[PDB]
Formats: C-alpha cells, sequence, structure tokens
DNA sequence: AATCTTTCCCACAGT
DNA sequence: TTACTGTGGGAAAGA
C-alpha cells in the first residue's frame, strides 16, 4: 500500500530538493485559423523539463530493471478537449520540446483556452496532466491602439520577439539567449521583460507606447539590452512620429538610443546593430532592413514542481497544486494559515519544515491549516524567543512533495 | 455617416 | 512548368 511521508524524509528532501519540474511558456495570445488554414501559433509553445529530479528519477528506473526509452519521459499536447488530436513531442537528449504546429480553427467557439500537456515514461508509467496558463483567441493585430487591456503590453510584462518573412527558406527566428550572448535563434525562444524607461536617465509603470524607451531583460539569464525606442513598423519603414499602444502581434523596431539611425538586426543567428536609410519621400519614416522588423507578443508561464518523497508512486502526480500566496488569521483562539492558490485537494496537508500540520481543505483555491506551535522546533520555547523562519511545503498522502518557494516566520511578540 | 472588428481573399516564396 | 502550403497584407463584410 501507500506511505505517507515520515518527518525524516521530509528532512531528507528539505536537505536535497531534487524536485522534478515542468515548465509550459507559451503567448498568451493565439490568432485564429479561417476556412482549411492553419496559422500555427508563434513563438511555438514550449515544454522544459527542470530540475536534477529528472536524472535522478531516471536513474531509479533504471537500476529497476528499465532500459533508457522506457526511463525517457514523454509528452503529447493539444489545446483542451478532446482527442488524441493530441501532437507528440520529442523530449530525447533534449530538456525540452516546442510545440511547432498548434493552430485553432475559428469552428472553435472558445474566447480562450488552455494548452493541456500529457506526460507519462515510456514504459507508459503516468506522470500526468499539465495545463498552460490561460490563452486568449484574436481574430488578427489590429491597429491602431488601451480600454483593450488584453491587447496592450504593460511595463513590467514578458515579450517575446520575433522575426520573420512571409515565405523563407530559413526558419523563424527568435531572441533568445545562449552561449553568454542574444542570438536569433531558430530552436528556442527567449521570453524579456519589457520595462519602460523615466527618458531622461528605474521603473516606470504603465502601458508600452511607440516612441518610449525601453529595457529588454531575459527572464531566464538576466541579460539586458542596450536602451531602445520601441517603433512601429509598417512593410519595411519604421515610423518616427507614431505614439499609439503597442499591441499584440505587431510589427516593431528597435532604435537604440543616441545612435545614428541604427536598429537591433539580426543576421542569420546573430544580433547586430543595422543602420536605417533615411527616406527621400518623408522625413518622419526611416527605411529598414527586413532582420529589424520584429513581432511582439506577450507571453506567459505555468511551473509545477514535485518530488516523490516516499518513492515511486502508482498515482500520477497531478493535479499539481500551485500556492499563490499565505495570508495568516487570528481570528478564533487558534493562529491559522490561508493558503490561496490551484488544485487542492482533500488529500493535501501543509508541512512547516518537518511538522505535519492540521490542514482543512475549502475548495481547489482555498486550504487552512493550524500554525504549529513554536515548541514544534525550539524546544522548551513556551513563546517566540527570537525570530524563526520555516519552509511552507504541501505533501500527499502518497508522500509526493509538492514545493512551495514560500516560508513562514514566527516573531517575537513586541 | 463613420468607424471598428471579424472574416475572406490573394499573392509571395518555398515544397 | 502545375499544384500545394503558411503567412502577411489588404479587401470585404458585419457590427
Amino acid at each position: 500500500p501507500p506511505k505517507r511521508l515520515t518527518r525524516e524524509a521530509m528532512r531528507n528532501y528539505l536537505k536535497e530538493r531534487g524536485d522534478q519540474t515542468v515548465l509550459i511558456l507559451h503567448a498568451k495570445v493565439a490568432q485564429k485559423s479561417y476556412g482549411n488554414e492553419k496559422r500555427f501559433f508563434c513563438p511555438p509553445p514550449c515544454v522544459y523539463l527542470m530540475g536534477s529530479g529528472w536524472k535522478k528519477k531516471k536513474e531509479q528506473m533504471e537500476r529497476d530493471g528499465c532500459s533508457e526509452q522506457e526511463s525517457q519521459p514523454c509528452a503529447f499536447i493539444g489545446i483542451g478537449n478532446s482527442d488524441q488530436e493530441m501532437q507528440q513531442l520529442n523530449l530525447e537528449g533534449k530538456n525540452y520540446c516546442t510545440a511547432k504546429t498548434l493552430y485553432i480553427s475559428d469552428s472553435d467557439k472558445r474566447k480562450h483556452f488552455m494548452l493541456s500537456v500529457k506526460m507519462f515514461y515510456g514504459n507508459s508509467d503516468d506522470i500526468g496532466v499539465f495545463l498552460s496558463k490561460r490563452i486568449k483567441v484574436i481574430s488578427k493585430p489590429s491597429k491602431k491602439k488601451l480600454k483593450n487591456a488584453d491587447l496592450c503590453i504593460a511595463s513590467g510584462t514578458k515579450v517575446a520577439l520575433f522575426n520573420r518573412l512571409r515565405s523563407q527558406t530559413v526558419s523563424t527566428r527568435y531572441l533568445h539567449v545562449e552561449g553568454g550572448n542574444f542570438h536569433a535563434s531558430s530552436q528556442q525562444w527567449g521570453a524579456f521583460y519589457i520595462h519602460l524607461l523615466d527618458d531622461d536617465e528605474t521603473v516606470r509603470d504603465g502601458y508600452i507606447h511607440y516612441g518610449q524607451t525601453v529595457k529588454l531583460v531575459c527572464s531566464v539569464t538576466g541579460m539586458a539590452l542596450p536602451r531602445l525606442i520601441i517603433r512601429k513598423v509598417d512593410k519595411q519603414t519604421a515610423l518616427l512620429d507614431a505614439d499609439d499602444p503597442v499591441s499584440q502581434l505587431h510589427k516593431c523596431a528597435f532604435y537604440l538610443k543616441d545612435t545614428e539611425r541604427m536598429y537591433l538586426c539580426l543576421s542569420q543567428e546573430r544580433i547586430i546593430q543595422f543602420q536605417a536609410t533615411p527616406c527621400p519621400k518623408e522625413q518622419n519614416k526611416e527605411m529598414i532592413n527586413d532582420g529589424a522588423s520584429w513581432t511582439i507578443i506577450s507571453t506567459d508561464k505555468a511551473e509545477y514542481t514535485f518530488y516523490e518523497g516516499m518513492g515511486p508512486v502508482l498515482a500520477p502526480v497531478t493535479p499539481v497544486p500551485v500556492v499563490e500566496s499565505l495570508q495568516l488569521n487570528g481570528g478564533g483562539d487558534v493562529a491559522m494559515l490561508e493558503l490561496t492558490g490551484q488544485n487542492f485537494t482533500p488529500n493535501l496537508r501543509v508541512w512547516f519544515g518537518d511538522v505535519e500540520a492540521e490542514t482543512m481543505y475549502r475548495c481547489g483555491e482555498s486550504m487552512l491549516c493550524v500554525v504549529p506551535d513554536i515548541s514544534a522546533f525550539r524546544e522548551g520555547w513556551r513563546w517566540v524567543r527570537q525570530p524563526v523562519q520555516v519552509p511552507v511545503t504541501l505533501v500527499r498522502n502518497d508522500g509526493v512533495i509538492y514545493s512551495t518557494s514560500l516560508t513562514f516566520t514566527y516573531t517575537p511578540e513586541p
């Protein structure tokens, strides 16, 4: 039968933390296909397997007699209904795989959907079903123009940047940090924070408009580009006088501030600067290189982390709970902690460090638990003598551990 | 009338 | 050459 997590096994986990993590990276918007069209999601949704637990799991399975294909994690992806209209992803040799041929027909009437990722090992042992964040279905890019918060880009949020032509032999390329440099990758795409700057030269809020100075920061490596002025393009000109909101899937260019019309530009797989030509017709326009035209789109991320605290289990690890936030109560006579998040179940207990707490399930989004007494952690303490911080972890009845990034602090009373 | 969003159509450059 | 395929741009339709 399945075993409950022991205090010792929790201690061992807390010491090492070899979690298995599934990340799903995708755009927040998808353009619908009309008729027999296939307009593929771009950038292509990406599944990443993160953490040292994938290697540990793989070694455990092979020691127990699995071959390499049997221990290989497998993934299928689709857009959230029936059927095995799900497309296979190849994760062999890679950390990750992109879903390059997903689309949504106009016969689908949903205004929003989630990607569904189904995972199992090559021996057919179920891992489970992992959901993306919400994706809004759009008809096509505008323009021009804010009341539609969903179609605008807020300062501090993440964007992908890709470079297309209508038809080319060469692969669509995506801004992606790799090998210690910004590159225009055919295989992976980065998500960049887009920071609006005080254009004097720090954080400034609100939505991004053409003609504003922004900083692009890789959400993964923290690498940053120089100050850029984001400008609007149509066909092959950057419009110098546009100042309307930047919107989903619009073409734009990045003029390197204080430069003699140099723009961020791709060259094969390299990111360079290229000089625009001044345009004799009208002076409020500059002709740009095709490598200097980028499509911008807001990006999101679903992340699930799990660990077999008591060894292999027969139930899938999913639905994986995610804790958004922690709220202290008091309240009743008991010190209570409220957890808000997703995928909660009555088979979960909140653990404070290596101490299991009485936990009350309310719904998939809410749980309460009894804050252990400080002596719990500090033997003989009859009150909080100095601050004590402990990790908060969710644990399932079969010993699977769902780590949280959150802690709880006991603070001395003033 | 006017303006905006959705759907439909076509042509490009690659198979 | 003709036939077929995603994609951007622009026309037509619907709101």
